[PDB]
């Protein structure tokens, strides 16, 4: 059970930097 | 442990909503 949390965990966050790249460059986009 | 891994779980989980939400945003605002 650990283990399966923890491949959750980095999954999620792996998941987090896609978005906050996303994020970041839809910001360039619009100017803001 | 397996306390503090579900609570971090949860915790990205939602930041992950939040930034879902961002890029939604972002993209009605371009468009």
């Amino acid at each position: 059970r650990l283990k399966q949390l923890e491949x959750k965990v980095e999954x999620l966050l792996s998941k987090n930097y896609h978005l906050e790249n996303e994020v970041a460059r839809l910001k360039k986009l619009v100017g803001e």
